[PDB]
């Protein structure tokens, strides 16, 4: 579609508009006490201009699909995204007044209890990844006509993570995305570092591939004029703006950043920004084109049962990529994401097979994770992202707001513990299992064979929230039958006697380790009760002790992770206080070295003869 | 300190040294039988000139303070980084065929446990913001004429953490900085986005603001020309290379990322590089100049006593502010770092009395902690980095390394809780303690009022490991008086009787809402024991145990953090199974949302009435 050029009505309509949009941004923070009103009013022509120019929406249905999406990175502006959308007409104007309250939706920063918010911002520097995974999958999968705007703040650009997602914007040529940079110069505390040097932000954005366009970001004007030509490159409008931009006394001022007008003179600021006024008639939004595919809903199943057979060693981290693989001929929703290690997590086999619905996104992990957040919303597509799991530790911040963005995605992360061997502490996971059972919505899988990981790709798939699945690099026997029932929250017992002296809790290399103790101990006439969690979160905790009562009341658990947050205290918080039941926890005291798995497990005593004198220890 | 322009036998030697250097990242990770020799040979040429032509430093003494730096970014090219010590005279070459074993320190990854290392990395995108720390040491702190290298990969690069280093080292005209690329086309699992699009990489580093040469990274001479001369900036040598070079057919190659030769072949292409060595002499290294001051190493102590009264309200987060520039007063080594919230951290007032030592790091929590851990190495400064708890999440890879590397930094992490209030979610700690817990060198501190806060500060100081400080934004009385003895490990009760009920274990705000509980209970003629662990790691199992002996076994933690991986958890597992404990657990359950501080403590269960009503439960 052509380019509507404004005329002088239209422009004066956009300047009412964008005053408007201020003055409801002073009125909420003065209401509420709290909020960052100067960071609202430097934005304001871009806001105007962008939801009542630019953007094609339904203003009554801000989640469809057609629509063009708008991300506010720079999340503490919310008044004024708030404020855009009552002048759409979607919400109630006097609802603008309770911003902030324990009544209200319209919270501090945007969240997706909001219709017109798909992802959560507040934690700087996160939302162009979001919509750079709502662009890919606007061009590559729903192949549609949408275009994705999202807006920064300056000093926000001094976050690693949007650099990362700048790259990725120009590798994959997402010419239907826009960033719009918000110049006003000045950060939360001081200047930001570059000030208004517009050059050199140009510079840096061209040397990232995009196309720089500079404006004046109080002209609405230049703003149409620069939104209105689509480019092949992924676009940043850099506009120069003033933070606080139309409150006199307060505008290109420090010491402003976060603190609201005293309602004496929010009055008088008012009233001076009302009088530019010309007229109050509102303008009103554009619809899209509806070209968006439909996208099934339905639980998503495996095409058939594993085909392992017990006895045959595999390591669980190639089982994932034969079961994620094996999903994706199920389903077109499933897509995989990986950080230039999918030899190591062995994504690479779901690639080969489904090249289309893999995505490279090399090594930035942080990125990654915001990907796969954009790529999930409005249900488009089922992501799967993979790395070591401990590099996961590097985009903790982005799965901790992936959760407050209500976020249905899967992280598989590899090459957990010790186990690993030679390559040493930095490549091993030992917190994962603490990082991801604090993400409260969390599912945590840590399957022990190649089947029970299969079990645990079929079931992420068909869980909401965040799904993380612990793999692992040792070759362990298949001990389940390929038939054997799996769910969220269901332990296994996988050796049991009469007479069992302990109940002996292990998952991943330490199940096997457990049940190698298991053979040395029966020598000894000692038996032992094994079990495997499955989920750690949720954690069985009826069989666990069902268990414990039919082995005089006596828990190990042992694993190859650090003592915090793991199994062993998620275990001794379930069964605190039961009568007669007692806890011995084995795991990693301290930071690893290098050296072969095995000698690794004796070292940190984790190991079969750890576990077998823990064990003789626990009877006397 | 004039280049010394080498001869053409000097440039042979150093040619002979790169092939050394080759021969030796083949045997040992031929002998280890894991490894990444192409990884190694890529940077043969910059390894020899930058230790045997460029580098001043003492071979003997690795640690020395007058020493030029190194750092390898690009960790698993280890084998070469311990082959130049050898060849330096520091390691003897027999050890070096015992790479990745455990009974060997040449660990997979570089790790401090090796005198020739200062920050373990194996974590890519994180040793440039190292050396960032040790240049802006050396160039503002030291005052010293050493300079500081840092190599890194071209896969590497595409972590956001490096791209805020590169902006840290404009900012702050770090010219005694050097960042090597190693520009050898191919990451772990395809090229790099890159590849050899050698003028791209300087347009990007000359955006950022460094004086940017591309070079032939396989020309000695070329490499000893473009380290020989110094600028007004940092510097960045972009060195087009191959990787794998001088391994025939595999030099430029997919597939060899972390693939060690075979036997059979690592012995033809050993006799094949060893045929183009001229001579067996190696080039001694050359010593530095001795222009780095005296540090002292004392124990740190406050000049005076917390001057706070019983009574008074200060937030803990404002007690941090004082007590910090309060005890830079104490010392010189004390040095602070924000991310551009130093109003709302308090930092400012460090800043303030101490600007000289205080470090500005913007919104770049990655960065920052990088920065505290180069400036405490070789123990030259004590930093404390401050932020948002919730933002502590973004660095935790760092945070996770930073252990790894045995470093000595101290973190202060504010706004923990839903007690901030209306800010909402995203700004909101509740997964900091299930965070730092698993950091196995940590020390938790979670003072509850300003007594305990400077008494925390003061603590961290001497003590070793990562030390976590969790500050909180409501104002809360001063409990504690002045004079009274804080230890970690060591809990307080607050208040206590002969016909306590439960024990109340609370923290921050929630301790003073057990207060305040206690109170209510009062007039119900129930008593309870209020306790105050002040370090949530260690925990004072010893008092917990005795108080809930006193208590009829009964344990009741109230904390406004996440269920799991907090206060509840570690109590927990610190009891379990002693005979007639018993513990309960008020925690905030899922993602919270806006309100005033009193209203979210209510909604989330962990205020004053929810507390009551656990212990009315309880006793019944
Ligand atoms: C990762 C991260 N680090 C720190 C913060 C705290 C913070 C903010 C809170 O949302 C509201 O004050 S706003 C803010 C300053 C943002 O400055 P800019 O990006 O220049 O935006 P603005 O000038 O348009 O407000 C900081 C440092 C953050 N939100 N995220
Ligand atoms: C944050 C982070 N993410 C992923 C990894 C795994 C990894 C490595 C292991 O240390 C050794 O294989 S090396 C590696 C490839 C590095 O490629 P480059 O930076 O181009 O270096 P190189 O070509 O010089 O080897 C990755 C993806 C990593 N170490 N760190
Ligand atoms: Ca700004
Ligand atoms: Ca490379
Ligand atoms: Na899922
Ligand atoms: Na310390």
């Amino acid at each position: 579609e052509s380019y509507h050029k404004p005329d002088q009505q239209k422009l004066q309509a956009l300047k009412d508009t964008a005053n408007r949009l201020r003055i409801s941004s002073i009125q909420a923070t003065t209401a509420a006490g709290s909020g960052h009103p100067t960071s609202c009013c430097s934005a304001a022509e871009i806001m105007a201009v962008l939801f009542f120019h630019t953007m094609r929406y339904k203003s009554q249905d801000p989640r469809n699909p057609h629509n063009d999406r708008f991300v506010l990175s720079k999340g503490h502006a919310a008044p004024i995204l708030y404020a855009v959308w009552a002048e759409a007409g979607f919400l109630a104007e006097a609802e603008l007044l309770n911003l902030r309250k324990i009544s209200s939706d319209l919270d501090g920063h945007p969240v997706p209890k909001q219709a017109f918010t798909d992802v959560a911002t507040g934690s700087l520097g996160q939302g162009l990844g979001a919509a750079c995974g709502m662009a890919y999958t606007g061009k590559y999968f729903d192949k549609a006509s949408y275009r994705v705007y999202c807006l920064l703040g300056d000093g926000e650009l001094s976050e690693g993570s949007v650099w990362e997602a700048m790259a990725f914007a120009s590798i994959y040529k997402l010419d239907n995305l826009v960033a719009i940079l918000d110049i006003n110069r000045l950060g939360q505390s001081d200047p930001a570092p570059l000030q208004h040097q517009m050059d050199i932000y140009q510079k840096r954005c061209e040397a990232f591939g995009w196309h720089a366009i500079i404006v004046d970001g109080h002209s609405v004007e230049e703003l149409c004029k620069a939104f209105g030509q689509a480019k092949h490159q992924p676009t940043a409008i850099i506009a120069k703006t003033f933070k606080g931009r139309g409150i006199t006394g307060v505008e290109d001022k420090e010491s402003w950043h976060g603190k609201p007008l005293p309602k004496n003179m929010a009055e008088q600021i008012i009233q001076e920004i009302y009088s530019q006024i010309q007229s109050k008639k509102k303008i009103l939004a554009t619809p899209p084109q509806e070209d968006a595919p439909s996208v099934d809903i339905a639980n998503i199943r495996m095409p058939s049962l594993p085909s392992y057979k017990v006895g045959d060693k595999i390591a669980t981290r190639k089982a994932y990529g034969q079961a994620l693989a094996k999903l994706g001929h199920a389903s077109d929703r499933i897509i995989a994401l990986d950080g230039d290690t999918k030899n190591s997590t062995f994504s690479e086999i779901f690639k080969k097979e489904h090249p289309d619905r893999f995505i490279e996104c090399y090594i930035a992990e942080q990125n990654m994770v915001s990907i796969a957040v954009g790529c999930a919303t409005r249900n488009r597509t089922v992501p799967f992202c993979s790395t070591f799991a401990a590099f996961f530790t590097r985009a903790f911040d982005q799965i901790r707001m992936a959760a407050i963005s209500e976020s249905n995605i899967n992280l598989c992360g590899s090459h957990c513990g010790v186990s690993i061997g030679e390559d040493g502490p930095s490549q091993m996971a030992l917190e994962d299992l603490a990082m991801f059972r604090s993400v409260p919505t969390s599912t945590v899988f840590y399957p022990s064979d190649g089947v029970a990981t299969e079990k645990a790709v079929e079931l992420a798939a068909n869980t909401k929230g965040i799904c993380f699945i612990r793999t692992s690099r040792p070759e362990n026997a298949i001990i389940y039958n390929n038939n054997e029932d799996f769910q969220v929250g269901q332990a296994k017992v996988v050796l049991k006697s009469k007479d069992d002296q302990v109940t002996v809790i292990g998952a991943g290399v330490t199940l096997h380790e457990a049940l190698a103790a298991a053979e040395l101990l029966k020598k000894e006439k000692i038996n032992i009760r094994v079990l495997d969690p499955f989920t750690i979160k949720p954690l069985d905790r009826k069989l666990i002790l069902d268990s414990a009562r039919a082995t005089k009341g006596r828990i190990l658990t042992v694993e190859d992770h650090y003592y915090e947050g793991g199994i062993g205290e998620a275990v001794s918080s379930a069964v605190v206080g039961e009568p007669g039941i007692t806890v011995t926890h084995l795991a990693v005291n301290r930071v690893p070295r290098s050296g072969k798995p095995a000698e690794l497990l004796k070292m940190f005593g984790i190991d079969r003869d750890a576990i077998a004198q823990a064990v003789r220890g626990l009877i006397t």
